[PDB]
């Protein structure tokens, strides 16, 4: 049990040869390695540094692994120190994983020569000055893409067609109201044109994308690829369901779903986040939230049901009860606990009205208690980056 | 309990202020000083249902201050609640 | 900018999804998707003048989660703002 004796610049520290033993492989574990600062005037190994760090690189032997950084040392400062000690890289990646780090990882180029070059400037708008035009280039599509969609609904252009003073409805001009746009090899309608060339270029992202791509495996896993499928699925599948019900039976026969897919259109607005650092932050922190977030939807719900029943009992008896059941109720409980009060709805008697006023209370209460950490993690996931 | 107790004092406050302000009017919207509780509690939990409104300047500048007190009376014992909460 | 970006996105999403959950509808008070929007903008800041309202139960549920996205959406960014004016 022979004892070893540690001077960092004056701070004392003494410790069982065996205890050092433990670890071969570092600094003060390999006698040939410590040999340089030993002092055979005092029987002691002198270094001349840091001293706050090492009481934690002495307790590490000790305690057989533990390696925590103290609390008043700089994480700069203990990591040159860790280094320098040689615990060793496993010893430092674990301290790094409790210091809040880890990852680092993902492939790089395709390695395919070309393939790796495209894949630069369709994914990495970094590299060349021109894989920032293409950058650019996608975002002026997107948000074309995006405006396109929205006049198509504004009535200023489907109220100017045959059927706008109340006449006959015909089919090109029934699923041209279906879809938003007239589809024809003859590309009339402007709306299909800026719908079809925008659909082309996000096509041709996608179809880029997927062969100047690396691991072919890691794709349709990469959500962000996922939008890129979803935001042209409406499209082509738009054209299969009409082109295969071209007659007016048939195609109010599927009209349901052609709709579905028209709304579906709206998710070309994540094709941002790409583009968007934020927009990815927040997605992160969405990802990380699930919790909390189903608890403020449950919560809600909860006080929903409770203020839908009791205003609605409150008002039972009026003639004038804008409340006619309690699912109706829910409507108004839920404009007033998220304290949006439309108006639409409101309370006429005493009870109904000391009810609506708990209710505007607790929704502000109900909404405040999981929020805050929601907030939290955006918080994390922002900084953590700039 | 606190909260509760502020948002009483101020609902009172404001309902009587709002209540006299309007009282020389034809078409007060306030017809007892009871009544503007409701308007009271919509406006400081900022709700604002819109179906009872100062229609008078002096009506109008209490109602201003209700809304502002309304918030700042919720802001003060949420947090802690919040915090236990947490 | 993060808190005017998020809006717009909020914005766009539930503008549409409002105006299609009340477009069978001969009382739709939206009627197109950039009508909607100050529907949504009101909504999500939760101001709730009500001079536009859903009337249909698929339009209510998309109002509904309209207004606690926008108190979620902005509840993000503010604090930080709120951090450096302190
Ligand atoms: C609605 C919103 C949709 C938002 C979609 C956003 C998609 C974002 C896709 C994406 O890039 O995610 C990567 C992480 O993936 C992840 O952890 C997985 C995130 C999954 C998010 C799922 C969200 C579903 C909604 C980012 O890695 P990165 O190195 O750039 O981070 C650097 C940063 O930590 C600062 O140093």
């Amino acid at each position: 049990s022979e004892r070893v004796v540690i001077n960092i610049s004056g701070l004392r520290f003494e410790t069982q040869l065996k205890t050092l033993a433990q670890f071969p492989e570092t600094l003060l574990g390999d006698p040939k390695k410590r040999m340089r600062y030993f002092d055979p005037l005092r029987n002691e190994y002198f270094f001349d540094r840091n001293r706050p760090s090492f009481d934690a690189i002495l307790y590490y032997y000790q305690s057989g692994g533990r390696l925590r950084r103290p609390v008043n040392v700089p994480l700069d400062i203990f990591s040159e120190e860790i280094r320098f000690y040689e615990l060793g890289e496993e010893a430092m990646e674990m301290f790094r994983e409790d210091e809040g780090y880890i990852k680092e990882e993902e492939r790089p180029l395709p390695e395919n020569e070309f393939q790796r070059q495209v894949w630069l400037l369709f994914e990495y708008p970094e590299s060349s000055g021109p894989a920032r035009i293409i950058a650019i280039v996608s975002v002026m599509v997107i948000l074309i893409s995006i405006v396109s969609f929205c006049l198509e609904t504004l009535p200023i252009f489907r109220d100017e067609n045959e059927d706008m003073h109340g006449g006959g409805v015909t089919f090109h001009t029934y699923s041209q109201s279906t879809i938003g746009y007239q589809q024809s090899t003859s590309f009339t309608d402007p709306f299909f044109i800026v719908e079809t060339l925008c659909i082309i270029w996000f096509s041709f992202e996608f179809l880029v994308r997927f062969f100047a791509c690396p691991s072919k495996a890691g794709f349709f896993t990469n959500i962000m690829n996922i939008i890129d499928i979803v935001a042209i699925i409406p499209y082509y599948v738009t054209i299969f369901l009409t082109e295969s019900n071209k007659s007016v039976l048939q195609f109010q026969n599927v009209r349901r779903v052609v709709q579905i897919f028209r709304i579906m259109r709206i998710l070309r607005i994540f094709k941002l986040s790409r583009h968007s650092k934020g927009l990815q932050i927040l997605g992160q922190t969405l990802k990380a939230s699930m919790r909390e977030l189903g608890l403020l939807i449950f919560f809600l719900f909860i006080g929903v049901i409770l203020f839908s029943s009791a205003v609605y009992f409150a008002e039972a008896d009026e003639r004038d009860s804008q409340f006619p059941s309690i699912p109706d109720a829910f409507w108004w409980a839920v404009v007033s606990m998220t304290t949006v009060g439309y108006g639409d709805m409101v309370p006429t008697t005493i009870g109904g009205k000391i009810v609506g006023s708990l209710c505007a209370i607790a929704g502000v209460l109900t909404i405040a208690l999981p929020v805050p950490v929601i907030v939290s993690n955006f918080n994390y996931f922002y900084h953590r980056e700039t």
